[PDB]
């Protein structure tokens, strides 16, 4: 019984109120029961270079499937979760400092360790001269482990602080998962409820 529960942020494609989606593509499935994302949003989240933001995850070419999987999951979470209300902020809305559990950022970091990027902060500095985003002059492509030394850096500096690397572990009751198994239920509802109150 609070205004911050079961709402979608005022962003480009977000549905105005959450509601079930019978069909969401692969990495978006966990949110089928109640989603801020449309079917086409879940499709575009899986395209080689998504039009959701025209941000290429392949700006350094060497992006391994398990790394891209985490990023698609993060897009789904951002676009679909009806449980981000407590973190919705004026940018015309976004989220800021959603607390992601330790394991989410740790697994994300490990699975991207060997992929390549050219920037430690993905907000700004990109060269969009010919459409897509390219690495600027000086920014050499090195492993993720170089530009993102810790899991916290990857979680926080990839989405301009939309995400906060929580010290809390999964099943703490205090932090959200960017992805979860569809069959075991949504672990983020109760956490959102606690932040709303
Ligand atoms: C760039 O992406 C935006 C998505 O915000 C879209 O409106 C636009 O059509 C895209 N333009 C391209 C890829 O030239
Ligand atoms: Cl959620």
């Amino acid at each position: 019984g609070d205004e911050l529960l079961n709402i979608c942020m005022n962003a480009k494609h977000h549905k105005r109120v959450p509601s079930p989606e019978d069909k969401l593509y692969e990495e978006c499935i966990p949110w089928k029961d109640n989603a801020c994302c449309t079917l086409t949003t879940s499709w575009e989240a899986h395209l080689d270079v998504s039009p959701l933001y025209n941000f290429s995850l392949f700006h350094c070419g060497l992006l391994m499937p398990g790394c891209r999987k985490h990023f698609i999951q993060a897009i789904c979470f951002y676009e679909c979760s009806p449980n981000l209300g407590p973190w919705i902020q004026p940018v015309g809305e976004r989220v800021v400092n959603v607390p992601l559990c330790q394991e989410d950022c740790e697994e994300w970091w490990e699975d991207c360790r060997m992929s390549y990027t050219c920037k430690s902060n993905w907000r700004g500095g990109w060269d969009w001269s010919q459409g897509k985003n390219r690495c600027p002059k000086g920014a050499q492509c090195l492993p993720f482990s170089h530009y993102f030394p810790t899991p916290a850096d990857l979680c926080e500096k990839t989405w301009s602080n939309s995400f906060k690397a929580s010290p809390e572990r999964r099943n703490s009751g205090r932090c959200l998962q960017k992805w979860f198994e569809p069959a075991q239920g949504n672990p983020n509802v109760a956490v959102a409820r606690l932040f709303a109150s």
